[PDB]
């Protein structure tokens, strides 16, 4: 039987990334308890806890956690210096998201893409700009459809593949 | 020989849209005067008059000067409602332009959709939103790919057929 296509993995990408975001920062919290980094976006944004994609997010988010941090604690250096608007924002996410996949893709790197959406979805909030997690997670959603990341995705068996 | 492909049309609208921003811009300097909404954003943006692109843009700005007034007036009042974060542009825009193109597609509402991009960014700029024109040319490139705008144009000719 078919499993997902393309189109199907580029559109369940907003809810894996959501539920990322919202596992991953859960995860903060619990390790850092009041020094976790403050963003209220990420709490409240739409979560479908039992859905398999909001599985899938979980997962990347839990697994993320021993596999990221080399990627992440240079994301969070690198970040410091961007500016609250739209523009660099995008500019930024596009230069280190193309780095990313520049000698191909693989799950490992799918998941650093995650979390630099994170990273920088948390970093404009601290710096004063709110209403922008929906505008990462557009980024992230059309970046791995028009970069074939879907597509590479759609050919391991879909996002339940990293289950 | 082949004309343009949808996706060399949908690469396209990018310069399209800049290039109708501008011209578009310059004519309301032209017809208000001191009277015209001050943009500074859509004065610097990226411009190649000469090109094909730059020459169709600046042909919609003229032509949308007399045919998009009934669009557009609608357009200044129902977005003096709108607030100044990514995620509400981004739900007013994608609520309007669907509207727009719910009973097919034609040039007039190609036109259409440019104004209102138009409207939406001065909008956004004028309460405090800035670099954020960047964000709704991608609004509008986005969605004329997805929605099978720059599908429509490809199959008349390319965005040349609307010199
Ligand atoms: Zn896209």
């Amino acid at each position: 039987l078919p499993s997902a296509s393309e189109e199907q993995v580029a559109q369940d990408t907003e809810e894996v990334f959501r539920s990322y975001v919202f596992y991953r920062h859960q995860q903060e919290q619990e390790a850092e308890g009041v020094a976790a980094p403050a963003d209220p976006e990420m709490v409240t944004l739409p979560l479908q806890p039992s859905s398999t994609m909001g599985q899938v997010g979980r997962q990347l988010a839990i697994i993320g956690d021993d596999i990221n941090r080399r990627y992440d604690s240079e994301f969070q250096t690198m970040l410091q210096h961007l500016q609250p608007t739209a523009e660099n924002a995008y500019e930024y996410f596009t230069k280190i998201a193309t780095s990313l996949f520049e000698s191909g893709i693989n799950w490992g790197r799918v998941v650093a893409l995650l979390g630099f959406g994170y990273r920088l979805a948390l970093h404009v909030y601290q710096h004063g700009l709110t209403g922008f997690l929906g505008q990462v997670t557009r980024f992230v959603v059309d970046f791995m459809l028009h970069h074939c990341i879907a597509r590479w995705i759609a050919q391991r068996g879909g996002w339940v593949a990293a289950l």
